[PDB]
Protein backbone atom coordinates (compact mmCIF):
# COMPACT_ATOMS: atom_id res chain seq x y z
CA UNK A 1 0.00 0.00 0.00
CA UNK A 2 2.64 2.57 0.76
CA UNK A 3 5.34 1.07 -1.26
CA UNK A 4 7.71 1.37 1.71
CA UNK A 5 10.45 -1.08 2.47
CA UNK A 6 10.47 -2.17 6.49
CA UNK A 7 12.53 -3.83 8.19
CA UNK A 8 16.51 -3.98 7.46
CA UNK A 9 16.23 -2.86 3.60
CA UNK A 10 13.64 0.39 4.89
CA UNK A 11 16.90 1.06 6.93
CA UNK A 12 19.52 0.89 4.53
CA UNK A 13 17.18 2.66 2.03
CA UNK A 14 16.12 5.53 4.27
CA UNK A 15 19.98 6.03 5.43
CA UNK A 16 19.24 4.93 9.04
CA UNK A 17 21.84 1.62 9.11
CA UNK A 18 24.96 1.24 6.91
CA UNK A 19 25.29 -2.41 5.54
CA UNK A 20 22.84 -5.42 6.91
CA UNK A 21 24.53 -8.53 7.95
CA UNK A 22 21.71 -10.98 8.21
CA UNK A 23 19.95 -13.67 7.19
CA UNK A 24 18.68 -12.02 3.94
CA UNK A 25 17.55 -14.37 0.98
CA UNK A 26 18.06 -12.35 -2.38
CA UNK A 27 15.03 -11.52 -3.99
CA UNK A 28 15.01 -9.12 -7.22
CA UNK A 29 13.15 -6.16 -5.74
CA UNK A 30 15.26 -6.37 -2.75
CA UNK A 31 18.42 -6.00 -4.98
CA UNK A 32 16.20 -3.15 -6.98
CA UNK A 33 16.79 -0.99 -4.19
CA UNK A 34 19.99 -2.14 -2.40
CA UNK A 35 22.80 -4.09 -3.52
CA UNK A 36 23.50 -7.56 -1.94
CA UNK A 37 27.47 -9.59 -2.18
CA UNK A 38 27.59 -12.91 -3.34
CA UNK A 39 25.22 -15.81 -2.26
CA UNK A 40 27.52 -17.18 0.98
CA UNK A 41 24.98 -19.43 2.06
CA UNK A 42 22.96 -20.97 -0.70
CA UNK A 43 19.57 -23.30 0.77
CA UNK A 44 15.97 -23.79 -0.63
CA UNK A 45 13.02 -25.10 1.03
CA UNK A 46 13.55 -28.72 2.57
CA UNK A 47 11.54 -31.20 3.78
CA UNK A 48 11.63 -30.93 8.13
CA UNK A 49 9.70 -34.41 8.99
CA UNK A 50 9.89 -36.44 12.56
CA UNK A 51 12.74 -39.01 12.74
CA UNK A 52 12.00 -42.81 13.03
CA UNK A 53 11.39 -43.57 16.89
CA UNK A 54 12.95 -45.80 18.63
CA UNK A 55 9.33 -47.69 19.95
CA UNK B 1 54.61 -17.82 -15.58
CA UNK B 2 53.25 -15.06 -18.20
CA UNK B 3 50.69 -13.74 -15.61
CA UNK B 4 48.25 -13.84 -18.90
CA UNK B 5 44.65 -15.56 -18.54
CA UNK B 6 43.74 -18.48 -21.00
CA UNK B 7 40.76 -19.74 -21.79
CA UNK B 8 37.12 -18.08 -21.93
CA UNK B 9 38.61 -15.40 -19.11
CA UNK B 10 41.34 -13.73 -20.96
CA UNK B 11 38.72 -13.43 -24.09
CA UNK B 12 37.07 -11.48 -21.59
CA UNK B 13 39.73 -9.37 -20.64
CA UNK B 14 41.58 -8.62 -23.96
CA UNK B 15 38.33 -8.11 -25.33
CA UNK B 16 38.31 -10.78 -27.48
CA UNK B 17 35.03 -11.68 -26.21
CA UNK B 18 31.27 -9.80 -25.02
CA UNK B 19 30.41 -12.18 -22.37
CA UNK B 20 30.56 -16.13 -21.26
CA UNK B 21 28.05 -18.16 -20.67
CA UNK B 22 29.62 -21.18 -19.52
CA UNK B 23 30.51 -23.67 -16.31
CA UNK B 24 32.48 -20.94 -15.01
CA UNK B 25 32.89 -21.58 -11.18
CA UNK B 26 33.06 -18.42 -9.35
CA UNK B 27 36.76 -17.92 -7.46
CA UNK B 28 38.39 -14.77 -6.27
CA UNK B 29 40.99 -14.20 -8.92
CA UNK B 30 38.81 -15.08 -11.53
CA UNK B 31 36.34 -11.85 -10.39
CA UNK B 32 39.74 -9.77 -10.21
CA UNK B 33 39.81 -9.21 -13.72
CA UNK B 34 36.12 -9.72 -14.89
CA UNK B 35 32.55 -9.50 -13.02
CA UNK B 36 30.63 -12.41 -12.57
CA UNK B 37 26.42 -12.63 -11.91
CA UNK B 38 24.98 -14.27 -8.68
CA UNK B 39 25.38 -17.82 -8.71
CA UNK B 40 22.72 -19.58 -10.83
CA UNK B 41 24.03 -22.91 -10.06
CA UNK B 42 25.17 -23.84 -6.92
CA UNK B 43 27.52 -27.09 -6.53
CA UNK B 44 30.21 -28.85 -4.86
CA UNK B 45 32.64 -31.58 -4.76
CA UNK B 46 30.13 -34.91 -5.11
CA UNK B 47 31.12 -38.31 -4.35
CA UNK B 48 30.69 -40.18 -7.55
CA UNK B 49 31.11 -43.94 -6.48
CA UNK B 50 29.44 -47.57 -8.36
CA UNK B 51 26.05 -48.20 -7.59
CA UNK B 52 26.15 -50.84 -5.09
CA UNK B 53 24.62 -54.59 -6.49
CA UNK B 54 24.65 -57.30 -4.66
CA UNK B 55 27.86 -57.79 -3.07
C1 LIG C 1 9.69 8.05 10.14
C2 LIG C 1 10.35 8.00 8.76
C3 LIG C 1 9.59 7.03 7.87
C4 LIG C 1 10.31 6.90 6.54
C5 LIG C 1 11.01 8.21 6.21
O1 LIG C 1 10.23 9.31 6.72
C6 LIG C 1 10.35 9.39 8.15
O2 LIG C 1 11.18 8.34 4.75
C7 LIG C 1 12.52 7.88 4.58
C8 LIG C 1 13.24 8.36 3.31
O3 LIG C 1 13.46 7.26 2.43
C9 LIG C 1 14.60 8.86 3.88
C10 LIG C 1 15.81 8.28 3.21
C11 LIG C 1 15.82 8.65 1.73
C12 LIG C 1 17.08 8.09 1.09
C13 LIG C 1 18.31 8.66 1.78
C14 LIG C 1 19.57 8.09 1.15
C15 LIG C 1 20.80 8.67 1.83
O4 LIG C 1 21.98 8.13 1.23
C16 LIG C 1 22.05 8.55 -0.14
O5 LIG C 1 23.19 9.40 -0.36
C17 LIG C 1 24.37 8.83 0.23
C18 LIG C 1 24.42 9.19 1.72
O6 LIG C 1 23.95 10.53 1.90
C19 LIG C 1 24.38 7.32 0.07
O7 LIG C 1 25.73 6.84 -0.04
C20 LIG C 1 26.58 7.53 0.88
O8 LIG C 1 27.28 6.59 1.70
C21 LIG C 1 27.84 5.52 0.91
C22 LIG C 1 26.77 4.45 0.67
O9 LIG C 1 27.41 3.19 0.41
C23 LIG C 1 28.34 6.06 -0.42
O10 LIG C 1 29.45 5.26 -0.87
C24 LIG C 1 28.79 7.50 -0.26
O11 LIG C 1 29.37 7.97 -1.49
C25 LIG C 1 30.76 8.24 -1.29
O12 LIG C 1 30.91 9.47 -0.56
C26 LIG C 1 32.27 9.93 -0.64
C27 LIG C 1 33.25 8.76 -0.55
O13 LIG C 1 33.56 8.30 -1.88
C28 LIG C 1 32.62 7.62 0.24
O14 LIG C 1 32.24 8.09 1.54
C29 LIG C 1 31.40 7.10 -0.50
O15 LIG C 1 31.79 6.05 -1.40
C30 LIG C 1 27.59 8.36 0.10
O16 LIG C 1 28.02 9.47 0.90
C31 LIG C 1 27.86 10.69 0.17
O17 LIG C 1 28.71 10.68 -0.99
C32 LIG C 1 28.82 12.00 -1.54
C33 LIG C 1 29.27 11.91 -3.00
O18 LIG C 1 28.44 10.97 -3.70
C34 LIG C 1 27.47 12.72 -1.47
O19 LIG C 1 27.40 13.48 -0.26
C35 LIG C 1 26.34 11.72 -1.50
O20 LIG C 1 26.45 10.90 -2.68
C36 LIG C 1 25.55 11.39 -3.69
O21 LIG C 1 24.24 11.55 -3.12
C37 LIG C 1 23.31 11.92 -4.14
C38 LIG C 1 21.89 11.96 -3.56
O22 LIG C 1 21.08 12.83 -4.35
C39 LIG C 1 23.67 13.29 -4.70
O23 LIG C 1 22.75 13.65 -5.73
C40 LIG C 1 25.08 13.25 -5.27
O24 LIG C 1 25.47 14.57 -5.66
C41 LIG C 1 26.04 12.73 -4.21
O25 LIG C 1 27.34 12.56 -4.79
C42 LIG C 1 26.41 10.83 -0.27
O26 LIG C 1 25.64 11.42 0.79
C43 LIG C 1 23.61 6.93 -1.19
O27 LIG C 1 23.71 5.52 -1.40
C44 LIG C 1 22.15 7.32 -1.04
O28 LIG C 1 21.60 7.62 -2.33
C45 LIG C 1 20.77 8.32 3.31
O29 LIG C 1 21.93 8.87 3.95
C46 LIG C 1 19.51 8.89 3.95
C47 LIG C 1 18.29 8.31 3.26
C48 LIG C 1 18.29 6.78 3.42
C49 LIG C 1 17.03 8.88 3.89
C50 LIG C 1 17.03 8.62 5.41
C51 LIG C 1 15.69 9.02 6.05
C52 LIG C 1 14.60 8.32 5.29
C53 LIG C 1 14.83 6.81 5.24
C54 LIG C 1 13.18 8.75 5.60
C55 LIG C 1 12.43 8.25 6.82
C56 LIG C 1 12.85 6.85 7.28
Amino acid sequence: DTKIWNGMVGELVYGKADIAIAPLTITLVREEVIDFSKPFMSLGISIMIKKPQKS
